[PDB]
DNA sequence: GCATCCGTGAGTCGAGGAAGCACAATTTAACACTTTTGTCAAG
DNA sequence: CTTGACAAAAGTGTTAAATTGTGCTATACTGGGAGCCGTCACGGATGC
């Protein structure tokens, strides 16, 4: 069966040992000497696999007949060695351990379900405190030991063991206390030496000893290698032992017959217990436990009074029940796991769901954050206790290799390392736990367990990282494998390294057709090898594959057929040329190879800025889509002659260019002359004559006898344009002389150059009549009017004849500026004669300012702001009279025609060259004030330079921290709005947004209208919601607006006939998943409607993310996109009234208030000294209007206007910055971000369902719920519209896939495991994680099951049946 | 409300690859021999 | 198709090296060692 969906969930012990093949019992990895795998070691064969196909470890099987079999001499399994990838072992846990991610991933859902905070839990876990699972009637300082209550180490052991204490008494010296005498706190046991509690107190070592003999105080001295045999007060016989000793010879014994006292104890021991004497034998043990009532010795004579340890003292022969509890009380996950199986999640969760109707927010906010982790484990049927692991699953041996480099030394991985010190520290706990070992060690060796268990799992989440032992590079653990920038999902998931790929340098072939590229003969005889082989065998060049490839591996053995046969392989194919970085999908594009001689590729001119590419040492990568399915994509969407309009504004993005603008604008521009350039004359025949006498020049304008015209227009009348340009051939005229010529039954008054252009483009589209209508004659042909003809081309004409005309304005461009005679000099710049006056204005003027400082009538900030003003002014002035010597004086210099006609430069970047350099600013952020006042011409001076390079520098620094903040907004963008495809025809949505035509400009105070860009850029490509009647034109509803519409509804606007128009967007469209083809519009990269199955989410996200570089970096530019997509509350944000009603300033020297009062109410806002409020007072504000100026908080704007006009703020704010920047983008690509922002609502009251209050899901869901809720008669669900940014929006999706492969993994995975989620494959990132074909495109369901079938076959199938 | 803490995130290709010994227990190697297997000429 | 010599071609069985695992030292010894350190954003959680 085909893979539908991916489920992640806990994996139970149980489940995790039928994983395994054999627990991994070993650290062995292999053997040093034979190098092979070790028994019972992380690399065993009986557990992994054969390490070679059918063979076993003893060499008994060795062919594939003994298929399944296991060999009994080795125990190895006789099948396939790539087995030896999948199949896992288990290490079986001495004791239990927490899973990491349910422990350190804030908030843990171990603690949220055991109600424990994180401190507690890790007390507890790492063996620092004790927690109580059965008091068994502890009482601790007075107070009764209850469940789940925290012990410290001292209190456990006060609690299971009692209270005691040793005072060493000072030597020589006799306690004041007897032997088995009861002491109260505070009294004095020997003459220095106080008791600090009440107890039983008893010599721990006698040091001499007393008898008295009848008959007689005799005494013997005590050592320590000696211990006395009896005890205090006793009577002994003549002869019976005293003091032992190991020699006998020192041994004591009694001569006769006395009492035995006992003096000079080395310490006395303060005991809590009670004493019970006995006479028979007794009948518990040391160490055992009793209750009270419990019989002690003689048959019940003797019985214990209270709880404690029973410890019996034969020499006093006495019971001592050291007062103590039988606690249970446990640390480690041992504990954990004990809790978390006594879990009643039926009875958790009927209390959380009382308490959720507690009336502060906080408990109820608490309650629903438990119940949701009570809920995921309930619905998802995993069980709480599975969070700690019993068993630990092995990676298998391939996965973590430990392979043989080509020079016999040995690599292998980290996570062999990791395995290793947790089995280690395993089998030594088994061998501490056989032997009865104190708790003190196993208490560390369980917490160093955990530890090894936790760098497996995730090193360095908590404490110090795990170190290969010689170097300090943290060991790489699972989580470090599968997380960041180089794990597993962004580095081999979502790309990856593919065959068939080449590269190379790049330089510009001019011969090439737009669909063609210059392909090395060498780099398509590797990128094809395959097909050539069978090229190659077809002919008669080799015999068969496998002799041809001998052929082609010796450079010296590869014959001159072998090149003709290649030429053969990739007629009709095409490659793929890619550029880093791909910006937009135009980084990569189709092209039909065209073999040459070299080591470089061949790029078209015309495709050089969509790819970002020069020719100053740039490379591209190559790739070879192998099959037909790969080859008809690449050959019908991808090819370079298809994709002309950019998919992020519409306009034309293969287009004229440096030196093709240059040229074309050459020709097309006329010349002026001064010689006569006025005089008046009667007749054509006076004029003429005097141009023969040399007093007017061909281009003078004049007037002959009441009209202003040339002598070029009276003395040559062309019949046609062939005889003009034979004229221009002979030299009679140049191709910039304004004459009269005969075109198309007009007697036009043009230039040759301007006639030859309109015959470019005639024969270019072979149109005559409809080329005339393309052009603009009477201009010369800048970008803008190129860029115009391309686009009208493309309407009228198609991809096929709009490639031909721009293969033709091409080479014609190329063609004139090489002879044109265009070149750059030192004198080119040239220096106005009014910069010299302009400066020494400005230096009486500055004289002037220091003069008035000078005698105190301003302060030195405003003598610094002056000072920024007057070179302020005088750097606009000098731009001006640079340019205006230009047009005047040099309408053909260089430097003014590159910039004139778009092809290089800007009127900053000459006044630089020509004028002066300007003002510079500091590192700070302030400018000098003396200003750089000499060109690039003239020559900066070594201190100016200097001065010049704190800009430079900080330039150079903003584009390189620039780059990283564009590509992250990029990959969010593109993460949040993935899934986003065109999935239907029509939603059938009534609803829709209207686009205003005016803007309210406050400083004028009044509406004016929009700018005819920022019209388009929301109107252009769009289906009209309404009918509109606008000059006597109908626009139906369900009507695309192409740009004559757009233009006739701004012309409409214009005569005040219409002031919004009503449209469909993605903001109001209904579909599920995706937009419908009604609510884009068009596909804005072929002026047509949208085709179902586009992947419009990506095309957004690389329109909007593409311009981010252009974005000014220095609440401006691209730092105000990303706040306005993540949706984040501004510093200075500005105030808006939460209702409408009137101001009602009441500014005082105290503070400053405003008030919007209405007919009940009255809202006061108190706003700060320095604000810069924008309503005044007797103004009607409306709810969410700013009264003072700054950033809206959009969440503020939400909650007091709504969801519209959030939206609508957060798309006009961000499309102020790409305007400001001089990029074109459309509303559509922002509002298809912005529909993704706005996707989730908060519920606030569940009704008649489940859901919790505060809970957040997605829109559609709840309205779904809410539907059929009342469908069957019951309340609905009160929910709130929410805004969030792209990245809490792109981390909260509902597919787990997509989520774990953006960011936050471990969080991610962990709740998605928790709840048994379910991954549906819906969007593109889960697609591509599998291999799986993408739902978009080709791939859609729309088009993937279209058949095609010839008449013949049909008819035979039709009568064949029927 | 609030600071203070921790945790997660920050562009793309390419090129750069320190005991020592004793002894027991286990494994490996080298014989030895018999037992297939592969040829042979026939027949 | 056999039919008997033949000869390596291989395997089975001891034996002895060669390798490997394991236990044992008796003056008295009783709580570690290396960082040290120029960023900025955000949530989100707790200390209350
Ligand atoms: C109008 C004329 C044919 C008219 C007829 O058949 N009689 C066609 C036939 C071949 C055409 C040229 C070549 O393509 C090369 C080149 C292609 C560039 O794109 C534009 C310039 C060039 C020089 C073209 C110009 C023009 O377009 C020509 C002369
Ligand atoms: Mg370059
Ligand atoms: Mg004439
Ligand atoms: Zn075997
Ligand atoms: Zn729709």
């Amino acid at each position: 069966k085909e893979v539908r969906k991916v489920r992640i969930a806990l994996a139970s012990p149980e489940k995790i040992r039928s994983w395994s093949y054999g627990e991994v019992e070993k650290p062995e990895t292999i053997n040093y000497r034979t190098l092979k795998p070790e028994r019972d070691g992380l690399f065993d064969e009986r557990i992994f696999g054969p390490i070679k196909d059918y063979e076993c470890a003893c060499g008994k099987y060795k062919r594939q007949r003994f298929e399944g079999k296991v060999c009994e001499r080795c125990g190895v399994e006789v099948t396939k060695s790539i087995v030896r990838r999948y199949r896992m072992g288990h290490i079986e846990l001495a004791t239990p351990a927490a899973h990491i991610w349910f422990v350190k991933d804030v908030p843990s859902k171990i603690g949220t379900l055991l109600d424990l905070s994180a401190t507690e839990l890790e007390q507890v876990l790492y063996f620092s405190k004790y927690i109580v699972l059965d008091p068994k009637g502890a009482i601790l300082n007075g107070v009764p030991v209850e469940k789940r209550q925290l012990l410290t180490d001292e209190e456990y052991r006060e609690l299971r063991y009692g209270k005691q204490e040793t005072y060493p008494l000072p030597p020589g010296v006799d306690a004041l206390v007897k032997d088995g005498e009861e002491v109260v706190k505070g009294q004095e046991l020997a003459p220095g030496v106080v008791s600090r509690l009440d107890g039983v107190a008893l010599y721990r070592f006698p040091r001499r000893v007393r008898v008295e003999y009848v008959k007689e105080p005799k005494d013997y001295r005590v050592q320590p290698h000696m211990n006395v045999v009896v005890p205090e007060g006793a009577r002994v016989e003549a002869g019976d032992k005293i003091v032992a000793a190991i020699d006998p010879e020192e041994e004591v014994i009694a001569e006769a017959e006395g009492v035995v006292h006992l003096h000079e104890p080395a310490s006395i021991l303060v005991v809590k217990a009670r004493v019970y004497p006995f006479e028979d034998d007794v009948e518990v043990s040391t160490g055992d436990r009793v209750a009270p009532g419990d019989v002690l010795a003689d048959g019940g004579k003797v019985k214990s009074d209270v709880y404690g340890r029973v410890e019996v003292d034969l020499v006093r022969n006495v019971v001592r029940v050291v007062e103590s509890y039988d606690i249970d009380a446990r640390m480690g996950a041992e504990a954990i796991q004990q809790l978390l199986k006594e879990l009643d999640l039926e009875a958790l969760e009927k209390e959380l769901l009382e308490e959720m109707k507690h009336p502060s927010r906080a408990r109820r906010a608490k309650a629903r954050k438990r119940l949701e982790v009570v809920r995921a484990f309930l619905d998802s049927g995993n069980r709480p206790e599975w969070m700690i692991l019993e068993a630990v699953p092995v990676l298998p041996p391939d996965l973590r290799p430990m392979v043989q480099v080509d020079g016999g030394r040995f690599a292998t991985s980290d996570l062999n390392d990791l395995y290793r010190r947790l089995i280690n520290r395993n089998n030594r706990l088994k061998k501490l736990l056989a032997q009865g070992a104190p708790e003190i060690i196993i208490r560390n060796e369980k917490r160093m367990l955990q530890e090894a268990v936790d760098a497996l799992l995730d090193n360095g989440r908590r404490g110090a990282p795990v170190t290969n032992p010689g170097s300090d590079r943290p060991l790489r653990s699972l989580t470090d494998i599968l997380s960041g920038k180089q794990g597993r999902f962004r580095q081999n998931l979502l790309g990856k390294r593919v065959d068939y790929s080449g590269r190379s340098v790049i330089v510009v072939g001019p011969q090439l057709k737009l669909h063609q590229c210059g392909l090395p003969k060498r780099m398509a005889l590797e990128l094809f090898k395959p097909f050539l082989l069978k090229k190659m065998e077809e002919k008669g060049i080799a015999p068969n594959v496998k002799a041809a490839r001998r052929m082609l591996e010796r450079q010296r053995d590869i014959k001159d057929e072998v090149w003709d046969a290649l030429e053969e392989v990739i007629h009709g194919k095409v490659v793929l040329l890619n550029r880093a970085p791909t910006l937009h999908r135009l980084g990569i594009q189709a092209f039909q190879p065209v073999l040459v001689e070299g080591q470089s590729i061949q790029l078209h001119p015309l495709v050089c800025e969509a790819f970002n590419a020069d020719f100053d040492g740039d490379q591209m990568a190559v790739h070879v889509p192998l099959s037909s399915f790969a080859q008809a994509e690449a050959r019908i969407q991808m090819l370079s002659a298809h994709n002309l309009l950019s998919p992020a504004s519409g306009e034309p993005l293969a287009k004229p260019s440096r030196d093709i603008i240059l040229g074309l604008y050459y020709i097309t521009q006329v010349r002026k002359e001064k010689k006569g350039a006025g005089l008046e004359f009667a007749t054509p025949e006076e004029a003429l004559a005097a141009h023969e006498r040399g007093e007017v020049a061909l281009n003078a304008p004049i007037k002959v006898a009441g009209r202003e015209t040339s002598v070029g227009r009276l003395k040559y009348v062309f019949a046609n344009p062939d005889e003009a340009l034979l004229a221009v051939a002979h030299g009679i005229v140049d191709l910039q002389d304004v004459v009269t010529v005969r075109y198309m039954g007009k007697r036009l008054e043009t230039s040759p150059g301007r006639i030859l252009f309109a015959r470019i483009v005639a024969e270019a589209v072979e149109d005559e009549k409809v080329a005339w209508e393309l052009i603009q004659l009477d201009v010369p042909q800048e970008k803008n009017s190129l860029k115009d003809l391309v686009y009208q081309a493309f309407l009228r004409l198609g991809m096929e004849k709009t490639a031909r005309l721009l293969d033709a304005l091409k080479y014609y461009g190329f063609t004139f500026s090489t002879t044109s005679g265009i070149t750059i000099g030192i004198d080119d710049a040239v220096i106005p004669e009014e910069k010299k006056q302009y400066l020494e204005e400005a230096d009486r003027k500055l004289l002037q300012i220091e003069q008035a400082y000078e005698m105190g009538f301003l302060t030195d900030r405003e003598r610094y702001d002056q000072i920024l003003q007057l070179w302020t002014e005088t750097t606009e002035k000098v731009t001006q009279a640079v340019f205006k010597n230009f047009e005047e004086n040099y309408p053909f210099n260089p430097l003014y025609v590159m910039a004139q006609s778009g092809a290089r430069g800007n009127p900053q970047q000459i006044r630089q060259l020509c004028g002066l350099r300007g003002l510079m600013q500091k590192p700070s952020g302030e400018t000098f004030e003396v200003p750089v006042r000499s060109s690039f011409r003239e020559g900066l001076t070594v201190l100016e330079y200097f001065i010049s390079s704190h800009g430079a520098r900080k330039g150079g620094a903003d584009t390189a921290l620039r780059t990283a903040d564009s590509g992250y907004l990029t990959r969010k963008l593109v993460d949040v709005t993935h899934e986003i495809v065109v999935r239907e025809a029509d939603c059938g949505t009534t609803n829709y947004i209207s686009v205003p035509l005016f803007q309210p400009d406050e400083v004028t105070r009044s509406l004016r209208l929009r700018k005819r860009a920022d019209i388009e850029a929301g109107l252009y490509g769009r289906v009209l919601a309404r009918e509109v009647e606008v000059l006597g034109v109908r626009l139906e509803e369900g009507r695309y607006l192409s740009m004559d519409d757009v233009h006739l509804l701004i012309k409409a606007a214009e005569a005040g006939e219409i002031q919004e128009v009503p449209v469909r967007s993605p903001l109001t469209c209904q579909t599920r998943y995706g937009v419908c083809q009604k609510c884009y519009g068009y596909d804005l990269s072929m002026a047509r409607p949208v085709s179902i199955g586009e992947a419009v989410g990506i095309v957004a996200a690389q329109s909007i993310g593409e311009p981010g570089t252009q974005l000014t970096m220095r609440t401006q530019g691209l730092p105000r996109v990303i706040e306005l997509f993540e949706a984040r509350r501004p510093k200075a944000k500005a105030v808006i009234s939460e209702i409408d009603g009137v101001v009602r300033i009441e500014e005082t020297e105290e503070k400053l208030s405003v008030f919007v009062e209405s007919e009940g109410f009255s809202k006061e806002y108190k706003l700060p000294k320095e604000a810069r409020l924008l309503v005044k007072d007797g103004d009607y504000v409306e709810a969410g209007q700013p009264l003072t100026r700054g950033a809206i908080d959009p969440h503020q704007l939400l909650e007091a206007k709504g969801p519209e006009a959030v939206e609508r703020y957060l798309v006009e704010e961000i499309q102020k910055v790409y305007r400001a920047q001089g990029v074109k983008l459309h509303d559509k690509h922002i509002e298809i971000v912005v529909r993704q922002m706005m996707k989730y609502v908060e519920v606030t009251d569940p009704g008649d369902s489940r859901l919790l209050e505060g809970q957040v899901l997605e829109k559609w869901d709840v309205e779904a719920l809410n539907e059929r809720l009342i469908a069957e008669g019951k309340t609905p669900v009160a929910w709130k519209p929410l805004l969030m940014g792209v990245t809490k929006s792109a981390l909260s999706t509902k597919s787990w896939l997509s989520a774990a492969s953006f960011q936050n993994t471990t969080h991610v995975l962990t709740e998605a495991a928790i709840a048994g989620k379910k991954d549906e494959l819906i969007g593109l990132k889960e697609n591509v994680i599998l291999g799986r074909l993408i739902p978009a495109g080709t791939g859609s369901d729309f088009v993937r099951f279209t058949q095609v079938v010839d008449q013949k076959t049909l008819k035979a199938i039709e009568e064949a049946r029927k």
